[PDB]
């Protein structure tokens, strides 16, 4: 009914703030990015530090998968994103487009597609064999904060400082629908469920909601962490039991039980605000990062 995570790696080497933090598909292996223009490679169960991958001009805001565990996209404030062979090093291809900051992006399941947002308020679907722009989504009146495939890459959800969410047909790039609530805080992150019938939204309000999109109703509310300025991410962790992870703006990671509602464990450790966090796809492992007074990842572990 609680889990109990605790701390077994700290994870030490980027020399800015660590911006995003994502487990491979398969599991090996952690991924990081930070404003010190860097990516790095960690092992996911040792925590070893294992490859540093080089290349954009600026800071980086975002990491993702491919879904076979041998690519990464990045999103920098060089205004491109980057395509990355994993075990080479090599960057496949550049994506340029974007007039400003890409904030946010992912791969889609097939892994044949990227979606991008970005400061220039717009979101773009990028054909990865190629590095060319497929579509440009007049998505938001404000800096685009996260974007994300579905399960079987027929829908992006996208989220924005305009106070919107927004479900994008990725076939033909029509805005199938746009949440609002009773109020429209800045959102500050969004993620698909993994059934695809739910959507986890950040406000900058201090508050994460859970939304049924299709009816277009929330139906789960979460508080008591600290988020009132920094896009910090959340997750669904499903290897054990249902909770809700996100980082938060006190140095504590958060977790909810997913029905309830109420916190279930908050994990010290972390001196600066924790931005990141991601769960292992099979382990009952959390990853943790943060900003730049901090600048470590650590690795945490539960029995449940
Ligand atoms: Cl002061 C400051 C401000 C922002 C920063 O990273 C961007 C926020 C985290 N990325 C993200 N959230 C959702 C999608 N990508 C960092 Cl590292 C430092």
């Amino acid at each position: 009914v609680k889990p109990n995570y605790a701390l077994k790696f700290t994870l030490a080497g980027h020399t800015k703030a660590v911006s995003s933090v994502k487990f491979s598909p398969n599991g090996e292996w952690l991924a990081s990015s930070s404003a010190d223009k860097l990516i790095k490679i960690w092992g996911a169960y040792d925590g070893k530090f294992e490859k540093t991958i080089s290349g954009h001009k600026l800071g980086i805001s975002d990491v993702a998968w491919s879904s076979d565990s041998n690519l990464l996209v990045s999103a920098s404030d060089d205004k491109t994103l980057k395509i990355w062979d994993v075990s080479s090093g090599k960057c496949l291809k550049t994506l340029k487009g974007h007039s400003n900051y890409v904030f946010c992006c992912n791969f889609n399941p097939q892994s044949n597609l990227i979606v991008s947002g970005s400061f220039d308020e717009s979101v773009r679907i990028w054909d990865v064999k190629t590095g060319k722009c497929l579509k440009t989504l007049p998505a938001h009146s404000d800096p685009v904060s996260a974007v994300h495939f579905n399960r079987d890459g027929s829908l992006i959800v996208s989220s924005s400082y305009d106070g919107l969410c927004r479900i994008w047909d990725t076939a033909s790039g029509q805005c199938l629908k746009t949440l609002i609530d009773d109020d429209n805080p800045p959102v500050s992150f969004v993620k698909f469920s993994p059934n695809g019938k739910y959507i986890l939204a950040a406000t900058l309000d201090n508050t994460l909601k859970l939304w049924d999109y299709s009816k277009g109703k929330c139906l789960k509310t979460y508080t008591g962490h600290k988020n009132e300025k920094y896009c910090i991410f959340a997750n669904f962790s499903v290897t054990g039991g249902k909770w809700i992870v996100s980082g938060s703006e006190d140095n504590l990671v958060y977790i909810w039980n997913l029905q309830t509602k109420e916190i279930v464990q908050k994990l010290q450790g972390h001196t600066d605000v924790v931005i990141s966090t991601a769960c292992h796809p099979t382990e009952n492992i959390i990853a943790s990062a943060a900003l730049e007074n901090d600048k470590t990842i650590k690795l945490w572990k539960s029995d449940c």
